[PDB]
């Protein structure tokens, strides 16, 4: 029920042991003012510390002048920090404001289209985005609601996301999660203990040639439809061979045991893992930190529900994109289909009680 | 607790302690074989027993042969029970199948429609619905995707919500959770434990006319959505006036403590508590038993919240009809809209495990 520290070099959130739900949200800003954005940044820091030690943003939810709204709007009252981590990200057309486009990071790097690509334009994209993890939902849409109403005549949401349950692992000692497809997700990624693989593969150094962003990441998200019905159909075979695991244990093929090292060839030429991994695309390694999601029904008499992908890196051309292009005949994709995306700068961490979301770059 | 258990006789779910999550389906009925009709429902209850107790369906997940879909999606393999209780209740619609037409309960009555009304139809009605309450969100959305899944050539799923906390009490001695206005909601409920206000109020007697409905009950649901940007420029004084009870605490006006009992003519004429209570509704009662939802963003920039009311009675037309008639000039109305609704006939429980939902409707 416990709390994860605000500040740091890095923002939590990214190393952090995975919660169970996330409440993603896509802002665009409204404002042409960059004193008045600088303001809400701030303002949305000094929240967030509030918000993730489990108090009430500004002056309280309540007991304050009847006559004034209430700084926090209240649904957190009697629940308990949970984990909660609040994660901020640039977006590249951020950068078309403020007087801020030749700080753009090379590293922050449009995809390219994809095959099979059938993107929500209004699902996808954003100025800025706010990942809230926690192990109660409430807990995190409280805090997404809340930073919204602050932003209030500076930004808009354009999408959100709920996630109700984890498809990734940064704690390898503890049971990796299921994706709705039925199989563990999240078994060879990043450990938060493995800081040399951090370094080499998730955060940004001054060296890369964008120092404002040293000790950030890089974001892809990818809003992936899957083919529920067509899936569930498909044989426990076909299902092991898609992927190049066993699914109750989630070993690789041949192996006993879901940690054994996977022998790629004798995985099928097209399994995901084997295309996926970092062996098979020149080393590229990524930060997975995904989740589950539903969305109602396809209003033809189907359950609606896919994965909300998340992947950070140190750099976007050389973790996500060659590794998604590397996806291209994956045996995945009959059963999936990527319908929103978006790309964001995850500045380095909050440092102290002084400090503020986006202080390196403004 | 770890599980509640599934067979009674009355279906668990109801007056059992209210979990923290919501998968809500509604179903409609493809197929005009009743006989295939019933063996979805054995199938179905077979089902609901091993996921009630934390087991896959069927013959499992995997471990089956290599050229068989797995009888199970795999997706609940290593959690845990997680108190799941499944509900079904039966729509007015599945009446007109199979020969039922004589058979729709008299207290399933169809709503009226109520002023400020927005319906969906999309998101309204159905044949049939399962009301899958877990603490665990994925226990619950497994169990409806492979009771869904099970069903596929019998049923389609018309709507589903997704509730991703609780607005609502059957335990008085735990704390009382909020709605996304910021209110404790669920104070003056029905509790469990008030056997005899159950049988008062929420469950169905043999001589109310419905035979084989008795231990059953009348769930209304209405997906109701909140205008939370309009909510949260307003006053704490203006959002304390529109229920009857201070935010913080949430007492009564006029009281120290969120359980003393309300002193209705200190509240304003308008208030929904006042408007809501048994006194103002000659003495009608409602076992409230909903979830707060987001599903997205509005056209317009702003989060897409509320709260998926759920409310089970003996009989529609003295619970819910006679209450959401009287909230007709509620203050509340100002920052909220009914946008979906649906009422269902919940059958008695599954008294043992030779036993199968809606064998008493059926024979
Ligand atoms: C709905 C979509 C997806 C599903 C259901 C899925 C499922 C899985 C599963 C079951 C595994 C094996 C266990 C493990 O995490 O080690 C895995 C591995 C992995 N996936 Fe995916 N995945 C999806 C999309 C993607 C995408 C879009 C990428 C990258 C572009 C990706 C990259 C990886 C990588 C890098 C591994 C680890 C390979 C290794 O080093 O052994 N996945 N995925
Ligand atoms: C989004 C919509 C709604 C919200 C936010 C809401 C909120 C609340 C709140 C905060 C309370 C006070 C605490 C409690 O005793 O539970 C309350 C009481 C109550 N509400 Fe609602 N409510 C909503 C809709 C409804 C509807 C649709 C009905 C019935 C048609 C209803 C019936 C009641 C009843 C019976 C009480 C208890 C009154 C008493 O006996 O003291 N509510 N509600």
């Amino acid at each position: 029920g416990s709390a994860v520290p605000f500040h740091g070099a890095h923002q939590a959130g990214i190393a952090t042991p995975v919660q169970d739900r996330l409440h993603f949200a896509a802002f665009d800003v409204t404002t042409e003012d960059r004193a008045a954005f600088v303001a809400l940044l701030k303002e949305w820091t000094a929240a967030a510390r509030r918000l993730t030690a489990g108090h009430a943003v500004g002056e309280g939810a309540y007991g304050g002048l009847p006559e004034a709204p209430p700084d926090d709007t209240g649904e957190a009252l009697g629940l308990k920090p949970s984990r909660l981590t609040l994660t901020i990200g640039f977006g590249p057309s951020l950068f078309t404001r403020f007087g801020l486009a030749d700080l753009r990071p090379e590293a922050l790097a449009d995809l390219p289209k994809f095959p099979g690509d059938n993107l929500d334009r209004a699902r996808s994209g954003g100025d800025l985005c706010v990942q809230a993890c926690a192990d109660d939902p409430q807990v995190a849409v409280h805090a997404i609601r809340n930073l919204a109403r602050i932003g209030f005549g500076k930004v808009v949401v354009r999408w959100s996301q709920l996630g109700f349950g984890k498809t990734s692992s940064t704690t390898p000692d503890k049971q990796t999660p299921r994706n709705l497809l039925g199989f563990k997700d999240g078994t060879r990624n990043i450990a938060g203990t493995e800081k040399d693989r951090l370094d080499r593969f998730v955060w940004a150094a001054e060296k890369d040639g964008t120092p404002w962003m040293t000790g950030g990441s890089y974001l892809v998200a990818r809003r992936i439809r899957m083919h529920i019905e067509t899936w569930d159909r498909a044989s426990l075979q076909e299902q092991e061979d898609v992927f190049g695991r066993d699914k109750g244990e989630g070993a690789p093929v041949g192996k006993a045991k879901e940690r054994d090292e996977p022998f790629l060839k004798a995985m099928k030429p097209d399994a995901h893992v084997r295309l996926a991994h970092p062996d098979s695309n020149g080393g590229a390694t990524l930060l997975r930190r995904g989740f589950s999601y539903t969305d109602g029904t396809d209003g033809l008499g189907r359950l609606d529900a896919g994965l909300f992908f998340l992947a950070y890196q140190r750099d976007i051309r050389t973790g996500f994109v060659p590794v998604q292009r590397n996806l291209a005949t994956d045996a995945l994709n009959e059963y999936i289909q990527h319908v929103g995306s978006a790309v964001f700068a995850v500045p380095p961490g909050v440092r102290d009680a002084d400090d503020w979301w986006g202080s390196t770059l403004f």
